[PDB]
């Protein structure tokens, strides 16, 4: 077939029940995470393909990069929380990865002081319960399928995209590829 299991996507041997229709895992430690968010904006063209209204969900991950990795799962929740993933994606995605001016949980909080959150207002949050829940719910749906590898997209808990299987010579091809597949498993 055009689409195969083994090829563009693959199918988890243990389906997660009530997952997410469209899941992502990243983490700002993560080259190829960085690249789905500034170059090839892979969220963004997977929705444009979906139908109008469609869940989306983007968590980060706690394996890579040792205590901060788990400052950033932390941080991340408190942009959920607070709604300012937009805000905060690329000035963290930079600080970790571009500039390294990321090297202590302080450092991520003048990420969110700079794009405009309330010191007080991040530091709430921070502390909130509310948060502590998201970080446990990031953690438990990258538990469900024992992710050891990031970027992740997973569709309705049963297939798992595969983007080494994918043609890589041309940026939007590839994100077209990625994209279509994400659209031909959601409609399966
Ligand atoms: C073609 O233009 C670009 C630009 C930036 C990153 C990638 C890219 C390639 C492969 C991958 C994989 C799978 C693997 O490791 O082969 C996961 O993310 C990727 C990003 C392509």
């Amino acid at each position: 077939a055009q689409y195969e299991d083994g090829k563009q996507y693959t199918t988890l041997e243990k389906p997660v029940a009530g997952a997410p229709q469209v899941l992502e895992f990243f983490s700002f430690f993560c080259p190829h995470c960085y690249q789905f968010e500034e170059v090839l904006h892979i969220s963004d063209n997977v929705k444009k393909k979906l139908p109008e209204g469609v869940k989306m969900t983007k968590y980060h991950v706690n394996f890579m990069g040792g205590d901060l990795g788990k400052d950033l799962t932390q941080a991340w929740a408190v942009a959920m929380a607070l709604g300012v993933e937009d805000k905060v994606t690329v000035p963290l995605f930079e600080g970790v990865q571009k500039t390294q001016t990321i090297r202590s949980a302080s450092d991520i909080r003048d990420v969110f002081i700079n794009a405009g959150i309330k010191g007080e207002e991040y530091d709430a949050a921070w502390n909130s319960f509310v948060v502590k829940s998201l970080v446990a719910q990031q953690e438990k749906a990258a538990a469900d399928v024992q992710l050891r590898g990031v970027p992740a997209m997973f569709v309705n808990g049963k297939y798992q995209l595969n983007p080494q299987g994918m043609d890589t010579s041309n940026m939007d091809v590839f994100v077209q590829q990625y994209a279509d597949t994400v659209k031909y498993l959601s409609e399966k």
